[PDB]
């Protein structure tokens, strides 16, 4: 599934594969 980013996290939430999951889903960056 997919919200928009930020989303609230649960046992079950949306947020695209590209998100990880910790009170709101948060971007991703190596540098």
């Amino acid at each position: 599934y997919c919200q928009k980013w930020m989303w609230t996290c649960d046992e079950e939430r949306k947020c695209c594969e590209g998100l990880v999951c910790r009170l709101w889903c948060k971007r991703i960056i190596n540098m």
